[PDB]
């Protein structure tokens, strides 16, 4: 699916954010989803590719609803 785009919408696009809300990096993931689809450290220093690669994991365990907006 169209990663990016998805990220713009959760994020402006600034895919090493971490804003201390509870949600890291462009595509906005809490630490548990995060690691649980299989991911190392901080979303936040996880690069792009890395953190579409777990997105993939997610999207296959949860689905598109875990973006319930910018999913689109």
């Amino acid at each position: 699916v169209n990663w990016d785009a998805i990220a713009q919408c959760e994020s402006g696009g600034n895919w090493s954010i971490n804003t201390g809300n509870g949600y890291y990096g462009g595509l906005r993931f809490t630490a548990g989803t995060w690691r649980a689809n299989g991911g190392s450290g901080s979303a936040a220093n996880a690069s792009r590719e890395e953190q579409i690669r777990v997105a993939e994991n997610v999207l296959r365990s949860q689905g598109i609803r875990a973006w319930p907006v910018c999913g689109r």
